[PDB]
């Protein structure tokens, strides 16, 4: 099952550079950024749910959950939204301009807050805050599964996918973190970031904790 | 992605018959046939390690773990043991006798209590007990991720893994739970069977519960 690789938009890679290299504070901000892109998401289905009500029957339930893997070093974010086609996915993360790209960039390094991310409409790039590798597991109703995967180096690759569960509908976001931040595989610490930033959000967080029985 | 379908021994399609016509009592009883199944399947794993130690580090980490998924009525087991091949699945999950088979159904018949299953070697049969149909994933070193699966029907079916999560090793058990046994999607109910008949269990029993963030 080969993968095929793609270049990112110029801007983009130099975006991921930094935020990665000028960063500092309010990181934790990467998770507000997810929940946000997930809730969004979320909203697309249901609005399109409003004329296409049969859109929603491949996951009825509309959801946000996060799953630590502290074995694995990593954090999932799914959500049960629109989900991306293979296209979508290659154009959404990488290979099409975003209007609010170079602007943030020009921004940032003027003193802006990170959090201003959202504004201009990029605040995917924040997740190379805490991990130095991500996938984005992807299934549209209207195409197969996808992986697309980086690791913030100027190409990505997307995969059609034979290996992860099946979502019915959505997205996962797969965080591979550094191993400085293994703290936001904490259930405390994940509910605290959540509850700052993600008041009203107008679905249910779920979070999946493991517990050995004893 | 074609599925194999072979026919089950006389002898258990014997046995599963019933085990779900003929029982009545200590049914909870499936989950330590389960646990017991998956702690001697680690047990193999840890054995083989002593002289082959590599095989371990496809999945370093031992564990029984126990994820209900209640918006699909399922519960799933997972271990990270030895695993099966394609060949040891369709072998040992329907094709060859088990020595045990006809004595314990010729026993129950007599007023055996079915927690016996165990001891004539046919334990795993007692999840038709709980669920009308079982998805057995497995991936041995040795092989493959494959999925077996049963609706205790004359026939079984073996794929080629292409729709699951990875499994570094081992084996789930993934039940689809009769409409009135959903109580076994409950924490309280998991903590409570496990305690009871799990005690000495060598290995973390991990509960995987999801939780709103509110
Ligand atoms: C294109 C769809 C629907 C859009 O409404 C969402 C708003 C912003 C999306 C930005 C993206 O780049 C894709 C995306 C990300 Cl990054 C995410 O973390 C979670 C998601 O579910 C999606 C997605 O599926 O986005
Ligand atoms: C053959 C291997 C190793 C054997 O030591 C285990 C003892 C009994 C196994 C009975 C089976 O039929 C397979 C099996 C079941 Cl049913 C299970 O619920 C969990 C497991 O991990 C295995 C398995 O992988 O079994």
């Amino acid at each position: 099952m080969a993968s095929e690789t793609f270049e990112f938009q110029a801007e983009i890679t130099q975006l991921m550079s930094l935020i990665i290299n000028t960063v500092y504070s309010n990181k934790e901000i990467f998770l507000r950024e997810i929940v946000s892109n997930a809730s969004d998401a979320l909203d697309k289905i249901r609005y399109k749910s409003l004329s296409d009500p049969k859109q929603l029957e491949t996951e009825p339930d509309l959801f946000i959950r996060i799953t630590p893997k502290p074995e694995q070093k990593v954090l999932e974010i799914r959500d049960s939204g629109i989900g991306m086609t293979k296209a979508e996915l290659i154009n959404n993360l990488g290979t099409i301009a975003k209007s609010g790209t170079k602007a943030f960039m020009e921004a940032l390094s003027a003193g802006a807050d990170v959090s201003m991310i959202g504004q201009f409409g990029v605040g995917f790039y924040s997740l190379f805050l805490v991990a130095d590798r991500v996938q984005v597991i992807s299934k549209s109703n209207d195409d197969e599964q996808y992986i697309w995967e980086s690791n913030a180096g100027g190409s990505f690759t997307v995969t059609l996918d034979e290996v992860n569960e099946r979502i019915g509908r959505g997205t996962i976001l797969r965080l591979f973190l550094k191993d400085d931040q293994l703290e936001y595989l904490e259930e405390k610490r994940i509910k605290e970031v959540i509850k700052r930033h993600s008041e009203f959000v107008a679905y249910p967080i779920q979070l999946v904790v493991t517990k050995e029985v004893e």
